[PDB]
């Protein structure tokens, strides 16, 4: 039902260039995969306002879309046209095995970013797996090979709190209700709150920040395509980072 708050048409304007021969996941992300996805997680994009279900939407497409980035300054239609460009960690990367008696490593595998969201590490591929109803710790790679499943553990961490951290969901959508903590922090609802859940200890608390500020562009970006103000705190610039 996501379909209702965001079309195939829009969903191909946002990810303008995400199938441009230069992109590693060409071919890979379908809007029919995004919309299979949302289905296992029917709170998205139907929660809230009409204006909160379509920032859900622009919010997580647009923090997925900074994670998976393939824009430069001068790329065609903006740097904010090419998320989605990338689907697994550029490089050698790591294995990314952790000791977990919870999430034990399967021998022979890596955890290494795959996704929306760059999924990493057994004790995330674990909880994502069992929250979708498939072995991501046997089988990490079907986090870069089947879409469906791919934009299934973007979404699960997106709707998943990290107590005290609350879920993106919940802050775009107007459901956090902020602590003490937060106050004194200069932790607002917003877009900003959300880039610091996702990545606050690199790239919040310290003035300007070109991730915080690409993050941004794609949100405005794809606000405007489904018609929707941004909402307030769009930075974590000045926020501590949880
Ligand atoms: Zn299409
Ligand atoms: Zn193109
Ligand atoms: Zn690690
Ligand atoms: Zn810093």
């Amino acid at each position: 039902s996501v379909s209702s708050i965001i079309s195939h048409a829009q969903f191909d304007r946002m990810l303008l260039h995400r199938n441009d021969g230069a992109c590693q996941a060409k071919g890979f992300y379908t809007y029919d995969a995004f919309v299979a996805a949302a289905n296992a997680f029917p709170g998205f994009g139907a929660t809230g306002s009409t204006d909160a279900r379509k920032r859900d939407v622009a919010a997580f497409l647009a923090q997925t879309s900074h994670e998976t980035t393939g824009g430069w300054a001068t790329a065609p239609d903006g740097a904010f046209a090419w998320g989605y460009c990338f689907k697994q960690e550029r490089g050698a990367a790591a294995d990314y095995c952790t000791p977990s008696a919870q999430w034990p490593c399967a021998p022979g595998k890596r955890y290494y970013g795959r996704g929306p969201i760059q999924l990493s590490h057994n004790y995330n591929y674990g909880p994502a797996g069992r929250a979708i109803g498939v072995d991501l710790l046997r089988n990490p790679d079907l986090v870069a090979t089947d879409p469906t499943v791919s934009f299934k553990t973007a979404l699960w961490f997106w709707m998943t709190a990290q107590a005290p951290k609350p879920s993106s969901h919940a802050v775009i959508t107007g459901k956090w209700s902020p602590s003490g903590a937060d106050r004194a922090a200069g932790r607002a609802p917003g877009f900003g709150v959300i880039t610091n859940i996702i990545n606050g200890g690199l790239e919040c608390g310290h003035g300007q920040d070109s991730r915080v500020a690409d993050r941004i562009g794609f949100y405005k970006r794809y606000c405007d395509i489904l018609g929707v103000g941004y909402g307030d705190n769009l930075d974590c610039y000045n926020q501590r980072p949880f």
